[PDB]
Order: structure tokens, then sequence, then C-alpha cells
């Protein structure tokens, strides 16, 4: 059993998470589903990230101690998570003992090393952004004998201040070419190839500066055992849980001796910097593998993207209490191409759910049940061969389907893996259309014939289904029940190498009903 390790990022609880979120956790769940039904041992993470300034201004502000703010936060999340049925394995928090061990031990050993020097951290805070913007990149600059004195932010232009403080640097320009020959090794490794561009363009070639990995301003954090006045950052602290989680340098390794390296990391583009470069160059002075993946989708759009921050917010609980859930994580899964960005309305989800999902594929089903239920009374004729002429070409196209459904999934285009099963689906109802079957039901001499349109419209489903399990928790399993296919092997993959398993005849549901929602 080959493994396959799959991760999504750890998530900052400074606020409620939204669809963005959601999305991100619900694509790294299709693919540990699909993963699993091609037979690998799985072992797909989620977390979220507990420490720094903001968790205490939270914290404090709802009076409270830091633990259990996040403890009510960290039972929203686990709760949408069981909601969305995601299949992870582990959930790892930052502040469990696991990680903070691990965050002490790495932050040690690349000071023992000397990768890891005390210097002074020097840049320009913007309350209403919450970001750091260094002397460069400031818009309408100050100048006083020269130097810049006081600016703008770029994104705001808000007035910032300058913060000075004691912090410990990561010297990563060393590894710069040790990172480049990477890229050039494994030439799939940042994903989408827009990314790696800006990659190399942006950060690289301008000359990789050192890294402030440490702060003195607060103390909500794992401290550093040598200097207890300096507590961890965010990059060592975060990005570190992928392997904390797997137990590594604990009692049981047996987990990270196995899993590590990752087969796939997820996240959205506005971090791809610390998973393609920092993250790599952190696990090269560690001295264990780099990922094998680091894939950035694009972003949910409102306004502006979906941020917790802005209140530009879309509850995925909503969409899942009206909707559905089915609705919901095939929205995600289908209307933003993974890699490109998006813009979130009410009544693209509403079109989506009825005209693909309940209309084109509850339909289907409908019909087909209906049909089997008018003509045969309720038993389907078993498969035998391709009698009608349409049916060459269409036995055909559903193994097509599944070649393009593959290689569409080993990319990771899920929108495009969908948009193919659902050609076939359309193609399902035409066949219908096509080979009137209400014609074919006033002869008693077309019973064959007529027997095969229905064998072949529940083959076509069958197909739909079995390809849909990674997507729709409830939407095969549901057909399945209806259909009454029983054994398990027809809801696997190997079960569509060859076309029409069914040649036993099967009773299908006197009642049935729709699908969705
Ligand atoms: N709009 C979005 N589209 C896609 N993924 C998103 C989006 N918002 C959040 N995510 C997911 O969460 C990760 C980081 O979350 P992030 O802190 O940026 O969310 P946020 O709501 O923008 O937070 P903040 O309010 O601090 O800006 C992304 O890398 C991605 O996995
Ligand atoms: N460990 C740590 C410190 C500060 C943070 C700020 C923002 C996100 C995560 C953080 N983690």
């Amino acid at each position: 059993k080959e493994t396959f390790y799959i991760t999504t990022p750890i998530y900052y609880p400074s606020g409620n998470l939204h669809i963005g979120h959601a999305y991100s956790t619900v694509a790294g769940d299709v693919i540990a589903r699909y993963k699993r039904m091609q037979g690998y041992d799985v072992r797909y993470l989620t977390g979220t990230d507990e420490h720094g300034q903001k968790i205490q201004e939270k914290a404090q502000k709802a009076g409270k101690t830091e633990i259990e703010y996040l403890d009510e936060m960290i039972a929203g999340i686990k709760q949408l998570w069981a909601k969305l049925e995601i299949s992870n394995d582990d959930f790892i928090r930052t502040t469990e003992e696991r990680h903070k061990h691990v965050v002490e031990q790495v932050f040690e050993r690349l000071l023992k090393q000397g990768d890891i020097y005390l210097g002074e951290y020097e840049g320009w805070y913007s309350v209403p952004d919450e970001t750091y913007y260094t002397e460069s990149q400031l818009v309408d600059p100050q100048y006083e004998n020269g130097k810049i004195i006081g600016g703008k932010s770029p994104d705001s232009g808000h007035e910032v201040e300058l913060v000075k403080e004691e912090s410990y640097f990561f010297n990563i320009s060393k590894y710069t070419d040790r990172l480049l020959e990477f890229y050039d090794q494994n030439p799939d490794f940042i994903q989408p190839p827009s990314r790696k561009n800006e990659m190399i363009n942006n950060f690289i070639k301008p000359g990789l500066a050192d890294l402030a990995v440490s702060r003195t301003s607060f103390n909500w954090g794992v401290h550093v055992p040598s200097n207890p006045k300096h507590v961890v950052y965010v990059w060592i602290d975060a990005l570190v849980n992928y392997i904390s989680a797997l137990g590594y340098l604990s009692d049981d390794e047996s987990l990270f001796n196995k899993y590590w390296p990752a087969d796939i990391h997820l996240m959205a583009k506005e971090i791809v910097r610390f998973h393609s470069i920092i993250w790599p160059i952190l696990l090269m002075a560690l001295d264990l593998p780099l990922p094998k993946k680091v894939f950035a989708h694009g972003w949910i759009l409102m306004d502006g993207k979906m941020s917790k921050s802005k209140g530009n917010v879309v509850d995925p609980n909503i969409l899942i209490d009206r909707y559905g859930l089915d609705a919901t994580r095939y929205y995600l899964m289908r209307e933003l191409p993974f890699g490109s960005d998006g813009v979130f309305t009410p009544e693209a989800f509403v079109e989506r759910t009825n005209f693909d999902l309940a209309n084109d594929l509850g339909n289907l089903v409908n019909r087909t049940i209906s049909m089997v239920n008018k003509y045969f009374d309720g038993e389907l004729p078993a498969y035998q061969g391709p009698l009608h002429e349409l049916d060459e070409e269409m036995e055909a196209m559903a193994l097509e389907t599944v070649k393009s459904y593959t290689e569409s999934m080993e990319s990771l285009q899920f929108s495009v893996a969908l948009s193919t099963v659902w050609k076939f689906i359309s193609r399902t109802n035409k066949y219908i259309d096509e080979t009137t079957p209400w014609v074919l039901a006033k002869d008693d001499s077309q019973k064959d014939m007529l027997g095969n349109v229905m064998a072949h419209l529940v083959e076509n489903i069958r197909y739909a289904a079995v390809l849909l399990r990674p997507f729709l928790t409830h939407a095969p399993k549901e057909i399945f029940e209806q259909l009454n296919i029983n054994n398990p092997q027809f809801m696997e993959f190997s079960s569509l190498e060859q076309y029409g398993v069914l040649n036993e005849s099967i009773m299908v549901t006197g009642q049935p009903k729709p699908i969705f929602p």
C-alpha cells in the first residue's frame, strides 16, 4: 500500500472561518477520497495556528484566557469539518505539546548550527491592514536627512510607523542555489506554473533577505528555550505542523518515518512563498526530505477577496443548512477552476445546484427508474451488448470519460473533471430523447432493445455515481440505494474497466424520490 500524505494549511482563528477556508479543506478531502479509491494508504491533515499577539487581543476582549478562547473556536471549526464530512485523519493545534516540543527543538538546532543569529528587526506597521511593510515597498515616502522617516501603505493608504525590536533571524540566502537546483530537478514542485515564475522573478532573483523568526512584543506563543524573552514567530511555528503532527521528535516517529515527505501541500496563493521557499529551506537545514508538491489555488472574491478581517463573508453552515451538503461541496469544486480566481454570487450557486445536480443528474435517475418501473414493473433487464446503434460510441464514451476524468484529477483540475463527468450525464439524458423508449414499449416485438436502453441508462449512471464519490458524499450512495446495486465492488473505480457489469436483473425502488437536496 503506497502512502499519500496531503495537508491543508493551519488556519488562524482570529474570527470565524468562511467559504474560502472551506474551499481548501473540501479540495483536500476530494484528493484524499480519490486517492483512497485508487488504493493508497492516505493521511490527510488539517489544523489551526493558535499563537500570536492577535489571539491575546481577541481572547482578552471576550474576557477569557487565550486557550479557552481557542477551545471554543476550534470546537466550532471541528464542527464545520464534521458537517462538510471532511475525512481528515488528524487535527493539529500549535497549542498542544507534540507541536510545541518540535518548535522548541528545531529553533535550538538552528541556533546550535548557526543558521539563526540574534539581531534587530526593522519594519513599518499599518493598524488597518494588520501587515508589516518594508522600507522599499512603501508608497508616498517622506524623507528626513535622506532616509525614509514615514509613509503610506501600498494596499490601503493609511499612515504607518516604524517598529524596532530584538529578533532572531534565519540566514536563508546560502540555500539559494540548492533551492533553484531543487526546482530544476522537480519541475512540477510549484503549481500552477504562473506562481512558480513570480517566485523566481519577485523574491529569489532580487535576493532572499534574512527572515525575522522571533519577537519580543508579545508572550502568547512558544518561547525560545535558550532565550525566554523571545517567542517564536509565525513561520517556523506554523510550518512545522506538517511534520509535528506525524510525531517528529517524539516517542513515536512511526507516522513521520512512513508518511513524510508530503505528496501535496494545499493553500491559496498569498502563502506560496512560505511553502515553496522558506519551508524547503527550513527542511534543508533540518536535513529532512522536501515536500513533493505545493499547490496554490485562487481566491474566492466578493469588494475584494474573502477575508474574516474585513467581514465580506459567506458562512458555509448557512449554505449547507439551506441548500444541502452536496450542493455546497459541488459549488466550491465546480465554479472556480483550481488556480484561477472567481467571484461568488448566490445566483450562480443556485443555478449550479439546480441545473447540474437537481435537473441534469437528479432528473436522469428519476426518468430512468420511472421507465423501468413503468415498462418492466421495476425488473431491470441484464446487460448483453451494444445492440442499439448509439451504443458503440456511447459505451466507448463511458471509458473515455474515465480516462479524461483521471488526468483532470491527477493534474488537480476538478472543475474540468466535474464538467467531463457532466457531459456524460447530459448525453445520458439525450439517449432517452434519441432512443424514445415509450415508442419501444408499444411493440411487444421490441423487448431486448427496450431492455438494452434501460441497461445502458443504468450503467451510464453507475459510471457517473462511481466517479462522483470523491466529490459528493450522499448523492452517489442515494443513487445506488434507489437503483438497488448492493455489492461494494460495483461502487469502486476497478469496476469501470469493462462496460456493463450488471448482467443479473435487479429490482429498483418502487418509490423513487428526489436525489437532492
Ligand atoms: N478567499 C479565499 N479563497 C480561497 N482560499 C482562502 C480564502 N480565504 C482563506 N482561504 C484559505 O485560508 C488560507 C489562509 O487564510 P487567511 O488567513 O488568508 O483567511 P482570511 O479570511 O483572508 O484571513 P485574514 O482576515 O487574517 O486576512 C488560504 O491559504 C486558503 O487555504
Ligand atoms: N507563532 C505565531 C506568532 C504570531 C503569529 C501571527 C499570525 C499568524 C500566526 C502566528 N503564529
